[PDB]
């Protein structure tokens, strides 16, 4: 299809088939870094993200619209045919859907034996009848992980937001599905991926967990954003609005102390001379130190915070609201957020394509396409006459532009 | 060096620079698939990682384990040698530290004109002289993208648990990092990538942050796990433990409404017939909703609520502690969770690989490594003598096994 040639992944020829985020994010990723994607939706319904007022524009962009029926007749011939030149196809369903109707790895393999299948789904391919066929839900992927457990509030849980485990395994997914691609290269032969949700947001909740699994104890939940262990670590409030703080080290600490009425703690044998972290729990005057703390944060601005923390070489950071973010020095220089044209001729803006490759940047060249924009041509690409495609409409079993 | 021969990046040669998770996080996945990885550690002090008690045993697990000053002298050769032979090299240091210190990439371009490099940084390979040069921690990239300020409870902001942003951001250079090594196979030139953790967790915040920016408004923090615009949307609390669902579809809303003790609003005004979705901002009986909603679960145990929820098709799942990963049929059946011999000769329990590759799995093949265990072999197969090896060691510019 018609496009720029950029980034590192010119020419590379992905296809995706998923709604909303997990799919999707994965598939897309491609497009931000110079791929060919196209974005299969249902010729019925358009992707359920579309309702979104805004977000999609970021979230689909760079893409090429496919409408097609492809479990059915001369849709699933058109799909797999299709297949015979993506190098990586991406699908987000209820476990091994796409197998149940129909189209197996093997099916696949049948019509392309080098390509990249990645199956995203919450519970896998495999497993147990109760679970394997269940859909993907992100709070769903997090309470079945001991992700949702672990996040919010001592005597309040809460799911990491937004959508977080369908980044997660969307990302995971790219990533994968990379690797497989290198093996691709390497040796002429595909790979089937399959990631189940769960299983990727479990790998990203083990830094505690891994104590539970061998003899020790999981953390408690952080109380207010603060570290479950580590006194002066995390979120504080100041006078002004909310900071992060790590409060580490030997001088740190001692000058710390002395700031916030703690001088007589320090070379107390709870508190002893060359403490490089106060352990919340275990020192006895943990719990003092936050209430000083509190109280001399309190007291401050942000402004006056980081003067002093500047000066102690503690690690801050304002916690940024939404509307700050534009006008931040950083930001500016870095063009993180940027503007691009919608294919209606609005102007979108956003952030700019992450991460920032030196050689090779990628860039945006598309705003998102309309239900079915590209179908014509992508058939048409694949050896479909204008007489196919019209009999593929008028069935159903394909869309082509508004 | 000596390894079975598996998964998809089986042959490729990955070093990785920087302590804690997030630049280990992404070299180490590497790893999990194949790779052959090493982990560089400095002279005189080993990464940090290895004072924890438990997680290190997961997350340098696979791993080759040299310990060299690659900045300072015949140590700086022999780093510069290794990358010679190196297809990935990832770095996590203060913005462009390695540059500063003598290293750039058209350093390491001399060496390895191939040599895929991965920066992982706060803030960025450049920008601002405030921001640019500031360490990275999880806190401080969540404070800084506006993903602290979003997640929390509506009074209450939090960060996402444990080190979320350190993995968002691990993930993404691996994931780069595999995209720049696909195109090195047609240009035959390396690439550098500039990673920052405030753009990768930017991204990873605008399914709502959207709106903001393009004349809508920003989303409100979540109550207590609730979605932020939906009703009967997210995390509940039942009589023994807490549950999330989606109270989402016609016939779903109706027979819950009934379920609940409101039945009266079916086919009003505020509650249409055929309603699919209750905004709970929009809809005057929006808290209505919760309050009524909660009383019952409240009232109900999650073996109750999930037998009901079915029979309705509302989506649902118990918020699992840690204890109820290991025996959960799904978890059994996909061996989620395993145990691997430490290099030490003890049985450790962590999650297996993921995600899985069906014609290229993962294995884990080692225990983490010893500090500098793995020096002297790597060094002779870069062409040092065991002179050269032992002059090193003398030196303080490199250490040998224990």
């Amino acid at each position: 299809l018609p496009m720029p040639k950029f980034g590192p992944l010119a020419g590379l020829r992905v296809v995706f088939s998923g709604i909303e985020i997990a799919g999707p994010f994965a598939g897309q990723m491609f497009a931000e870094w110079g791929a060919e994607v196209i974005w299969i939706e249902n010729v019925a319904w358009a992707d359920t993200i579309r309702v979104q007022p805004n977000y999609p524009q970021l979230s689909r962009r760079n893409l090429h619209a496919l409408s097609l029926n492809i479990f059915k007749d001369e849709g699933r011939e058109a799909f797999l045919k299709l297949m015979e030149t993506t190098d990586i196809f991406i699908e987000a369903s209820k476990g091994p859907a796409f197998a149940r109707r129909g189209i197996t790895d093997e099916v696949l393999w049948q019509h392309n034996p080098k390509l990249v299948i990645a199956h995203l789904s919450g519970f896998g391919q495999y497993g147990t009848e109760e679970y394997t066929n269940l859909p993907a839900y992100n709070t769903i992927a997090q309470a079945f992980s001991g992700y949702l457990i672990q996040n919010g509030d001592v005597d309040q849980p809460m799911p990491a937001f937004p959508y977080t485990a369908d980044y997660f395994s969307g990302l995971t997914a790219t990533t994968a599905a990379l690797a497989a691609l290198h093996k691709v290269r390497e040796t002429g032969k595909g790979e089937s991926i399959d990631i189940a949700m769960y299983e990727v947001m479990l790998r990203m909740g083990q830094y505690f967990m891994m104590d539970y699994f061998n003899g020790g104890e999981m953390c408690p939940r952080m109380s207010k954003g603060k570290d479950p262990y580590y006194a002066g670590c995390g979120l504080y409030k100041c006078a002004d609005g909310y900071i992060v703080m790590e409060l580490v080290g030997i001088t740190q600490i001692e000058e710390c102390f002395k700031d916030i009425g703690l001088a007589h703690l320090l070379g107390t044998p709870e508190i002893p001379e060359g403490t490089q972290l106060i352990h919340r729990i275990e020192c006895p005057y943990g719990p003092l130190v936050e209430e000083k703390l509190d109280a001399w944060l309190a007291t401050h601005t942000i402004a006056e915070v980081k003067e002093r923390f500047a000066e102690l070489n503690i690690a801050c950071a304002k916690v940024l609201t939404v509307p700050e973010l534009e006008s931040n020095p950083q930001y500016v220089a870095r063009e993180s957020i940027t503007q691009w044209q919608t294919m209606d001729g609005r102007t979108c803006k956003g952030p700019n394509i992450m991460p920032k490759f030196k050689n090779n940047p990628g860039q945006i060249w598309r705003g998102m396409p309309s239900h079915g924009m590209d179908t014509a041509a992508i058939l048409k690409n694949i050896g479909y006459s204008e007489n196919d495609i019209q009999e593929l409409v008028s069935k159903g079993l394909a869309k082509v532009e508004d």
